C-alpha cells in the first residue's frame, strides 16, 4: 500500500544549458489499435507533490467516440521527468453495454497545500455534452454526470464521487463538462489556497464558461457566476497580482481564443474579449504559470506559457507562446511539433522543463528544456 503524499510546492520552470526551445525525445504513451479497436485521446499531465509526472487520457473502445462512448480514464507515471514510464493504470473505468458507463476528458489539480491529486471528468450514461438533459440525480441516465476521482497516494489509487449537485446551482443548466488539461490552486492573495478549475455549460442564457472551486482543499466544489457567450473549454490561471484570467476556445469559430478576467477568485469574470495574438482553430489548448512560486511584483510572476494549435482552422502545428506581461501580450510563437497535434497540454515538471502532450494516433510525449527562457522573457 503506497504511502500517504505530503505537502509540496508546485515546481517553477528552472534554467537548462539550452539556448533555444527544442524538443527532447518523443514517448508514445498509448498508440491507437495497441491493442485493436481501442483509441487514445484527451491528454491532461501534472507534476505529483512526490514529483513524480502524471499523464491522463481517454481509453475510447471501438472507435476514438467522445461521451456517451464507455470510455475509462487511464494513467501513465514517470519517475525521472518523462524518461521512462511505468505500465498504464486505471483511474476509472467505463462499462460497456445496455446499462453502458463512461468516465471520459480528464484533467488533473494538484493541491501543495496537502499533497492531494484530483482527477476530473465526465461521468456519462446514454447522453454526451450536446444531448444531456436538465436533473442532477445521480442515477439518471439521461444527464452528463461531473466526477471527481480523489487520490492521497501521489496518483496510486483513486476514490471517486459524483459532484454534478453540488456545483448546479441554476436548475436550468442542462449539461456541463469540466474542461480536460490541468486545474490550478491558487497561491497569492486574497482567496490563495482556493482550488478551482473551468467547466463549459449549456444553459437558459447559452453555452457558457464557469468556474468550480473548493475552500476546503477538495471536500466540497462551489459553482461561481457563469460568462459568455459560445464558450467552450477554457482555462484558468492565477497572475501576479492573484487576479484570475480565463483563455478559452471560441465556439463560434473565430479562429482566434477568448480572454476574461476575475478580481474575486472565480466568483465572477469580467467581459470576454478575443486574442488577437493567440490563433486557434476552435481546439482544446493550456496555459499556465511559468514560475506559480513566484510573487507579486517580480519578473517571474508575470510569465505565461500556453500550448495550442497555431493555425485557424486546422488542429496542427502544436506551439508553444510566451507572454512576460501577465497575459497581456504574446511576444513569443514556436511550433514544436508540426502537423496534426489535436488537444494539447503542457506541465512544468519537477526538474524545471516543460512536459508537454499532444494527440496523434494516440499520445504523444515529449520534453522542451527551458534554458531559453530568458532571451525571451528576461528574468531578473
Ligand atoms: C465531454 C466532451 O464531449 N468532450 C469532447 C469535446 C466537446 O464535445 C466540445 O468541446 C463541445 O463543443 O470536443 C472534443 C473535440 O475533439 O472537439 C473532444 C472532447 O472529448
Amino acid at each position: 500500500t503506497w504511502p500517504a503524499a505530503v505537502p509540496a510546492p508546485l515546481p517553477d520552470v528552472r534554467a537548462d544549458s539550452s539556448t533555444r526551445m527544442l524538443l527532447g525525445p518523443v514517448v508514445d504513451l498509448a498508440v491507437n489499435e495497441h491493442p485493436e479497436g481501442v483509441f487514445y485521446r484527451i491528454p491532461a499531465l501534472a507534476t505529483a507533490s512526490n514529483g513524480d509526472l502524471l499523464a491522463s487520457y481517454d481509453l475510447r473502445p471501438g472507435s476514438a467516440g467522445d461521451a456517451p462512448n464507455p470510455n475509462s480514464i487511464v494513467q501513465r507515471r514517470s519517475r525521472d521527468n518523462g524518461r521512462t514510464w511505468g505500465p498504464q493504470t486505471v483511474i476509472h473505468a467505463g462499462t460497456p453495454g445496455r446499462r453502458k458507463v463512461g468516465y471520459s476528458d480528464p484533467s488533473y489539480l494538484v493541491d501543495p497545500a496537502t499533497g492531494r491529486i484530483l482527477n476530473f471528468h465526465v461521468k456519462s450514461y446514454d447522453r454526451g455534452f450536446a444531448t444531456s438533459e436538465v436533473g442532477t440525480d445521480p442515477d439518471d441516465r439521461h444527464v452528463l454526470h461531473a466526477e471527481v476521482s480523489t487520490s492521497t497516494d501521489n496518483g496510486h489509487t483513486w476514490t471517486h464521487r459524483d459532484i454534478t449537485r453540488e456545483i448546479t446551482s441554476d436548475p436550468t443548466t442542462r449539461t456541463r463538462f469540466v474542461a480536460s488539461g490541468q486545474g490550478i490552486a491558487l497561491l497569492h492573495g486574497p482567496h490563495a489556497g482556493r482550488l478551482i478549475a473551468q467547466m463549459t455549460v449549456r444553459n437558459s442564457v447559452g453555452q457558457q464558461a464557469q468556474s468550480i472551486y473548493s475552500d476546503d482543499h477538495g471536500i466540497t466544489w462551489h459553482a461561481g457566476n457563469p460568462v459568455g457567450r459560445m464558450m467552450d473549454e477554457n482555462k484558468v490561471v492565477e497572475l501576479s497580482d492573484g487576479t484570475l484570467m480565463l483563455n478559452s476556445r471560441d465556439a463560434a469559430r473565430s479562429g482566434r481564443r477568448k480572454v476574461a478576467y476575475s478580481q474575486d477568485g472565480g466568483l465572477t469574470w469580467g467581459p470576454v474579449k478575443l486574442v488577437d495574438d493567440l490563433i486557434d482553430p476552435t481546439n482544446n489548448a493550456q496555459i499556465i504559470r511559468a514560475y506559480p512560486n513566484a510573487r507579486a511584483g517580480s519578473a517571474k510572476a508575470r510569465i505565461l506559457l500556453f500550448t495550442n494549435a497555431r493555425n485557424a482552422t486546422e488542429r496542427v502545428n502544436g506551439t508553444l507562446s510566451v507572454s512576460c506581461d501577465d497575459g497581456r501580450t504574446w511576444v513569443s510563437h514556436q511550433t514544436y511539433m508540426p502537423g496534426e497535434v489535436g488537444y494539447t497540454t503542457a506541465a512544468v515538471q519537477s526538474d524545471g522543463a516543460l512536459g508537454v502532450l499532444w494527440e496523434r494516433d494516440g499520445i504523444r510525449y515529449s520534453t522542451i528544456p527551458m534554458g531559453w527562457l530568458n532571451s525571451v522573457c528576461p528574468l531578473a
